[PDB]
């Protein structure tokens, strides 16, 4: 009998920001952890909720990371990435930051 589900949960690819969650991970860590996928233009960490918002210069990466970085164990730390919800078209090159 089929051990598990036949295949994986199909899903589209779109988004700039990514919802990351960890326990013993640091900002500088995510920098070299998400960099491999692409360029980080927006990376923020919230000790309170122990999460991190990493934005990629492109949308192609957003799905990528969420596909690999999802449930991945980097630097001896399990990082949980997801496609942030409610992320409409946002400027890429902010001048009046």
């Amino acid at each position: 009998g089929s051990s598990g589900s036949s295949g994986e949960r199909r899903a589209p690819r779109k988004g700039n920001t990514l919802y990351v969650y960890g326990e013993d991970m640091t900002p500088t860590l995510l920098r070299g952890a998400f960099s491999p996928f692409g360029n980080i233009i927006d990376l923020s960490m919230d000790p309170p909720r122990n999460c991190a918002f990493v934005t990629y210069e492109k949308m192609e990466s957003a799905d990528q990371a969420v596909a690999e970085l999802n449930g991945t164990q980097v630097e001896s730390v399990q990082l949980k990435v997801n496609i942030a919800r409610k992320q409409p078209m946002l400027d890429s090159g902010p001048s009046s930051g």
